[PDB]
């Protein structure tokens, strides 16, 4: 759920991640995909992407199973595709970590995204 | 849709929407509704039992016309379900300003939701 992907942001980064990708760029946070402004919003581009091919649970809503362990995300069993959730949750918490080096504020909030460049089909 | 309350809160209060009222408390943005914590709180909690009145129409997606007429939002005549919509958005951006008074920033980025007191009944 959108509380288990939160707190994968938050271990990830180290950020705030309602306050850092909330509106981001046209891919991340609330609405669907755009063309990506930059390569953290192209994270939760693939993210939403990755949310697509799921079936049988709810991304937003159903809770999973994860743990933390030598500071690395470990999905639970779980079973189909809440683990299937939990490793799209967890591949868009690395990828936003590793592209902290060019976030950029001036993508963070808000108004944009109903004007962005329609995304490509997954 | 959700172009159009954003915009609204706007208008009302001044402040940005995503940033001020995306996961506030137990009712404001994601998610359902919960024991409101404070005054702010429950207009958002009025605001989703607002939306359950609605009957052949998407809070969502689906966008309608207002307009800003001497400082004052103003839905058009859309279909009756757009314009019950409107007006639903219309109520939470005008009870969001009025309770500004008392809206505390330890609510905002804080993602409580998933320990929320169960609502009751609209
Ligand atoms: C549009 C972002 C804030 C929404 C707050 C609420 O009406 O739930």
């Amino acid at each position: 759920s959108l509380f288990e992907l939160g707190k994968m942001i938050l271990q990830e980064t180290g950020k705030n991640p309602a306050k850092s990708y909330g509106v981001y760029g046209c891919n991340c946070g609330v609405g669907g995909r755009g063309k990506p402004k930059d390569a953290t919003d192209r994270c939760c581009y693939v993210h939403k992407c990755c949310y697509k091919k799921l079936t049988g649970c709810d991304p937003k809503k159903d809770r999973y199973s994860y743990s933390w362990k030598d500071k690395t995300i470990v999905c639970g069993e779980n079973n189909s595709c809440l683990k299937e959730l939990c490793e799209c949750d967890k591949a868009v918490a690395i990828c936003l970590r590793e592209n902290l080096d060019t976030y950029n504020k001036k993508y963070r909030y808000n108004y944009l995204k109903p004007a962005c460049k329609k995304a490509d089909p997954c």
